[PDB]
């Protein structure tokens, strides 16, 4: 049962910071992404993102939605999500909420690899806060949905893949669902 995805594939966009690259949603004038793109390599194994969020400006990240470069003009982090202000609103910016799910529920994914959606999927949220997804290198930051009438409800940030092969995220607030931190451990 995916929702159609066509409403939120316009929000799409690429996110990169150094050479580190994932997915954003582009909604109004703020792009949301993982935190986790401001990390070197390095950084990856454990963070400090206090120190790291210093150490960025504003010409350090790299947004495209598609062949056009969005300009950064601010930027700031609310627990788990950056949030990169930029000078262009989204002129495919649907009526949308943010709504944080319980397990149990489910919801469509988009998943996307580098800015551009590859597929939708159905998935349910799990007792232990983890979803079993379909999802493949590159698809952090991808985003999960429901559709109520006319109103795009935004529920699931993808962060990071578990070793037993199921899947970690957030809320659009940035709060991780379940006891997991952003982290590559
Ligand atoms: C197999 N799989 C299924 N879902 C995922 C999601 N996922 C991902 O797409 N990328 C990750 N790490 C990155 C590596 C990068 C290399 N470059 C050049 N740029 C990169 C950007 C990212 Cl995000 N990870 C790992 C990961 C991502 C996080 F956001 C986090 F907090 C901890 C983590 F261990 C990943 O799981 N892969």
């Amino acid at each position: 049962m995916a929702f159609p995805s066509g409403k939120v594939e316009g929000c799409m966009v690429q996110v990169t910071c150094g050479t580190t690259t994932l997915n954003g949603l582009w909604l109004d004038d703020v792009v949301y992404c993982p935190r986790h793109v401001i990390c070197t390599s390095e950084d990856m194994l454990n963070p400090n993102y206090e120190d790291l969020l210093i150490r960025k400006s504003n010409h350090n990240f790299l947004v495209q939605a598609g062949n056009v470069q969005l300009r950064v003009i601010g930027h700031s982090m609310q627990n788990c999500v950056l949030k990169l202000k930029v000078d262009t609103a989204n002129p495919k910016t649907p009526k949308y909420k943010f709504v944080r799910i319980q397990p149990g529920q489910t919801f469509s994914v988009l998943a996307c690899y580098n800015g551009s959606p590859s597929g939708v999927y159905q998935c349910a949220m799990r007792p232990n806060f983890t979803i079993k997804g379909s999802f493949l290198n590159g698809s952090c930051g991808s985003v999960g949905f429901n559709i109520d009438y006319d109103c795009v409800s935004f529920c699931y940030m993808h962060h990071m893949e578990l070793p037993t092969g199921v899947h970690a995220g957030t809320d659009l607030e940035g709060n991780f669902y379940g006891p997991f931190v952003d982290r590559q451990t």
